[PDB]
C-alpha cells in the first residue's frame, strides 16, 4: 500500500506458495511487493491477515492494479495473474480451450496432490507432537508416488500441456525443491531422470532462480 | 456402449465423483456412471490409467467433445460449467474477477477440505496402525474448516456471486460424509450458518437423487 508496485504478495518465507505465485508474476513482468507473514508467530492467524484470507493460511495476493482485488489459494492467484496479465500467451493457454481445462487439471494434481502430501510428510517429519515412523512412511511414499506420476508423463512429453512451460509446471517447482531433504537416500536425477531434468530447467531460469535466491536469503542465517 | 453425453468413472464412496454428477445433474447433462472398485484397485488399472495417470478417481470423458478426457474432480466441474453453463445458473462468468473468487472456493474445497477430510477417515478405518494422535490432528482440522466457511457464510448467503454455484456446491458430498467421524457433533449447534446451507444444497433433487443412488450402491457388496 505504501509502495508503488503493481501487487501485495503475502507469503510465510519458508512456504512452498507464495514464491511460485513470485516466479509467475517475475514470468509475466508483473510488479510485486513481498509482506512477510511470519508463521513461526502466529501471523497468519492474526485479524489482519484473516480480513485478507478468512482460510488464515499464507499465501495471498493484493491486486493494487485491479481495484485491490484480493486472492487467495496460491493456484487460484497464479490462475488469476495469468489469465488476465499473460496477453501474449507465453506461460499459459488460451482461455476456453480444451488445453485450460488441461492446464487446470495439473494444476489441481499440484494443489490437491503434490502440496497437502509433500506438506504431511514435513508434519509428521519434524512439527508433530510424537514420532510415528507409518506415517512418516505413508507421506515419503506418496511423494515418490507423486514423482512417479510426474515422471511418467514427463518420459512421454516435454512439458505438460501445450508444447510449452506453463503455469501447470511451474507449480511443481518450489515443492519439488523443498521435498528432496525429507527423502531417504534420494537421487532426484537418478531415480526419475525426465522430471528432474524438467525441474532444474526450470530452476535456472533467472525469474525463477531469483525469488528462489530471496527464500533462500531470508531463510539462512543472518 | 450408452448413448449419453458423459462417461464419469467414480468409485461409490468417494467424494469426488458425486460432486461432478451434482453439477451434471443442475445442468441437465446426460451421463452415464461407471464405477472403478477402489477396494479391489480398479483404479491402478491399466484402463482406468490411461485416462488418469495419477491413478485415482473420478475421470471424465466427454462424449460430446471428440472423446475429450480430463481428471481431477474440480477441473472436471470447471469444464463442464465453463463450456456447458451458457446461461450461468450455476457458475460465474469466465474472465470475471467473480470467477477467480470462484475459483479460490475451488481450491478451497479441492485443497484444503478434501485432503484433510480424507486423512481423517484414513487414520479413523484405513492405516495399518491405529494413532490416536494422528485422528485428533484431522479432527480438529475438520472443525477448523467448518470454522472458515461459518466466518463467511454467517455473513453472506452464497460463497460468490449472490447465488449458489459451483463453489458451494463444491462442498457438500464431502460435508455429509464427515460427520460421522466427528465425536458429539450438531452440525447446526456448531455451524448454524455453515449447516443451513448445506442442508438446503442437499434438499435439492439434483442432488439428493444421484446422492440416493451413491447410498443404493453403498449398501451392495
Ligand atoms: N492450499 C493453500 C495452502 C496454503 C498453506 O499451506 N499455507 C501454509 C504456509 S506456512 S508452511 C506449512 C506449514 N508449516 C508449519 O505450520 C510449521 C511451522 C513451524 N512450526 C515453525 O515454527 O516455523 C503448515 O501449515 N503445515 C501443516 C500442513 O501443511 O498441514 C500456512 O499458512 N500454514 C499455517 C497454518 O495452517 O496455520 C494454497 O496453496 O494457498
Ligand atoms: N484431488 C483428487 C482426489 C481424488 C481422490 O482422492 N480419489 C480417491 C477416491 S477413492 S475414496 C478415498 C480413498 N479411500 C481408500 O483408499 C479406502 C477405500 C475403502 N477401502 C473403500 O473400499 O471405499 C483414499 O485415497 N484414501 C486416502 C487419502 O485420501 O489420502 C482414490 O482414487 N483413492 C485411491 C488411491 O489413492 O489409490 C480429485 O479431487 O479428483
Ligand atoms: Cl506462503
Ligand atoms: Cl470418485
Amino acid at each position: 500500500a505504501s509502495h508503488d508496485k503493481q501487487f501485495s504478495l503475502f507469503l510465510h518465507k519458508a512456504s512452498a506458495h507464495g514464491w511460485k505465485v513470485a516466479f509467475v508474476l517475475e514470468e509475466l513482468s508483473l510488479s510485486y511487493e513481498i509482506v512477510l507473514v511470519d508463521v513461526a508467530k502466529n501471523e497468519q492467524k492474526s485479524p489482519e491477515f484473516m480480513k485478507l484470507n478468512p482460510n488464515g493460511r499464507t499465501p495471498a495476493l493484493i491486486d493494487h492494479g485491479n481495484s485491490d482485488f484480493v486472492i487467495w489459494e496460491s493456484n487460484a492467484m497464479v490462475q488469476y495473474v495469468a489469465d488476465k496479465y499473460d496477453t501474449e500467451r507465453k506461460i499459459s493457454m488460451a482461455p476456453g480451450t480444451d488445453d485450460f481445462y488441461i492446464q487446470l487439471q495439473w494444476q489441481y494434481f499440484q494443489g490437491t496432490g503434490q502440496g497437502p502430501y509433500f506438506g504431511q510428510l514435513v508434519w509428521f517429519t519434524l512439527y508433530h507432537e510424537e514420532k510415528i515412523p507409518s506415517a512418516v512412511t505413508r507421506y515419503k511414499e506418496e511423494a515418490l508416488r507423486v514423482f512417479s506420476v510426474l515422471e511418467r508423463v514427463l518420459s512421454n512429453q516435454e512439458w505438460l500441456v501445450g508444447g510449452k512451460m506453463t503455469i501447470a509446471d511451474i507449480s511443481f517447482v518450489s515443492w519439488n525443491d523443498m521435498i528432496v531433504h525429507f527423502l531417504d537416500n534420494f537421487d532426484f536425477e537418478k531415480e526419475f531422470p525426465a522430471t528432474a531434468a524438467w525441474h532444474y530447467k526450470m530452476l535456472k531460469r533467472p525469474t525463477i532462480k531469483r525469488p528462489w535466491d530471496e527464500r533462500r536469503k531470508l531463510m539462512s542465517r543472518q
